[PDB]
């Protein structure tokens, strides 16, 4: 059930985030792997990361190196979820992940990566920002967390790395393309 409401949909006076686990393995639009190839590094696969909906990636439309790039999202349930395409949580559960990827506007993202803006758009369930979440190691599942609703906001991704080494810190984002 989803627990935001409006246009976009907001919760209590914070903007809403809906999620999607997934898994990829390529390299990725933040340059997160070594140069001469499209693998990641080792601690990608392991690390709450994320792939950011499109115009929350880059407003410009970039495929590569955008704005929010390395940019920590600390995400908290609201207790809700997409009918069909979700499930419960206990509300108020949160972990933080560093985009490290895009997700396109485009097949087979066009119901959830979507928006026509960085803020104030709307996904097909009226979210704002969408962000898919690495789970090829089961490290959103294994929480609990299928497809949770939430609410985002940005935070130093240091400081959440000490509380979950899982996040990913500044130093780490260094070592990754479009840091530099």
């Amino acid at each position: 059930n989803q627990k935001c409401s409006g246009n976009p949909r907001r919760y209590n006076g914070k903007s809403c985030a809906s999620t999607t686990n997934y898994h990829d393995s390529h390299k990725g639009a933040c340059g997160c792997g070594p140069a001469s190839g499209d693998a990641q590094f080792g601690w990608n696969a392991g690390s709450f990361v994320a792939a950011a909906s499109q115009m929350y990636f880059d407003s410009g439309n970039k495929g590569w190196c955008g704005q929010h790039c390395g940019q920590c999202i600390k995400l908290t349930t609201t207790g809700g979820y997409v009918p069909g395409q979700g499930g419960p949580v206990r509300e108020g559960l949160s972990k933080t992940f560093m985009i490290t990827n895009l997700c396109p506007n485009i097949y087979p993202n066009q119901d959830w990566c979507n928006q026509g803006s960085q803020y104030g758009g709307h996904n097909k369930y009226g979210y704002e920002l969408h962000l898919d979440l690495e789970n090829g190691r089961s490290q959103v599942t294994g929480m609990g967390w299928n497809n949770p609703e939430t609410t985002w906001e940005v935070v130093n991704c240091d400081s959440e790395h000490n509380h979950d080494h899982r996040t990913p810190s500044n130093s780490m984002y260094g070592q990754c393309q479009c840091a530099h």
